[PDB]
């Protein structure tokens, strides 16, 4: 198939990614597309969906039948059960026992958004925490084990939880080298060390003058997903490249990529990232759903609102792929990621930004 040739609907994704990155000096990984699913579930729960209505608008498509078929299509493309990779997006409302969940709402949540709702007693936060964390494990094959503590449930009535799980094999795996530690030149402070992997191959690549960054595409098996790496030039920082990234400028930067011989050096890393999404959503202007005027009348039989939104994701990158442990294996450009960089995972048939993140200090 090759890289995506259409126009991505990534305005919200990039706005939100930027807000998260600007508030963390660490490694980050999240699923921007999954945050849009969450917002659309909340939109479906509001009577407005026939000011909460206005903010949630780069996410809505704004007729409700088009919205559901859109998200349902993109979810099923990304998760499509297949032999080459495993991807699961899981979303649950954990609802206090006194709330009557409307059955037609459970129906649309499962049908179009691959989401569910579950009753808990928040008067027993220890029990509730355990229930939510066992759900996370069940739906990420144990890769993630916990997302909340009793203390993070204090005062909660409805908690909305999203996790994502991905296992994928590189189309072009790296050779395994036993001992390949080298320096890594982080943004702040003296250099660290990281374990690296290196290969030569044919990859879509450009040195973007517009963004001040090299861009590299490493595809996964299955003719659907690929990982993009944006490596700021040495004169530039991740934060400067980020300020240059927007829907149009990222569109053009990918547009300019073509297949080239590239020597690729990447650090290996493994981490998870969890975030309560209320504050960053409010920072990007999504405020009414957290206000005293928020309501969920199409979800909860009548006033209640979402208390807290949580998202977590794990990432493991090595020679074989993403969470991969077994496999089957001169004008060269040099892409040597020994400085911080940005990455994302895209459904190349539709443009979906399934994962986004940055590496500030790679630890494996």
């Amino acid at each position: 198939h090759g890289p995506f040739q259409g126009q991505r609907q990534n305005e919200f994704d990039l706005m939100f990614v930027k807000e998260i990155f600007k508030n963390h000096n660490s490694n980050v990984v999240l699923s921007p597309f999954s945050v849009k699913i969450l917002l659309t579930l909340i939109y479906e729960a509001s009577d407005t969906s026939f000011n909460t209505k206005r903010e949630l608008s780069s996410v809505i498509q704004d007729n409700i039948d088009h919205t559901r078929s859109y998200y349902k299509q993109l979810l099923e493309s990304a998760q499509q059960d297949n032999k080459d990779y495993d991807l699961n997006i899981a979303t649950n409302f954990f609802v206090d026992d006194f709330i009557e969940v409307i059955n037609k709402y459970q129906q649309i949540a499962n049908t179009h958004y691959h989401a569910m709702l579950e009753k808990v007693s928040y008067s027993n936060p220890t029990q509730t925490a355990a229930t939510i964390n066992n759900w996370v494990s069940e739906h990420t094959n144990g890769r993630l084990r916990e997302i909340v503590t009793p203390d993070s449930l204090e005062g909660a009535v409805i908690t909305l939880v999203n996790v994502i799980y991905f296992k994928g094999l590189w189309t072009y795996p790296f050779p395994e080298v036993a001992n390949n530690v080298k320096p890594f030149y982080g943004t702040r402070g003296k250099p660290t060390n990281a374990q690296y992997m290196e290969q030569n191959g044919q990859f879509y690549y450009d040195n973007s003058a517009d963004l001040g960054a090299q861009i590299l595409r490493l595809p996964y098996r299955g003719n659907k997903l690929a990982m993009y790496f944006i490596l700021p030039n040495p004169d530039n920082t991740v934060n400067q490249v980020l300020d240059r990234i927007n829907s149009a400028s990222l569109h053009q930067a990918l547009w300019y990529m073509e297949e080239n011989e590239v020597n690729v050096t990447l650090p290996k890393f493994k981490f998870d990232f969890s975030e309560q999404l209320n504050e960053p959503l409010q920072q990007v202007g999504i405020r009414e759903i957290f206000s005293q005027n928020a309501s969920l009348p199409l979800l909860a039989r009548g006033e209640v609102r979402v208390s807290r939104i949580f998202q977590k994701a794990g990432i493991t990158i090595n020679e074989l792929g993403w969470e991969a442990y077994a496999a089957t294996e001169d004008g060269v450009q040099i892409f040597n990621a020994n400085r911080p960089f940005i990455f994302f995972i895209e459904d190349e048939t539709l443009g979906t930004m399934l994962f986004a993140g940055k590496i500030e200090n790679p630890v494996f």
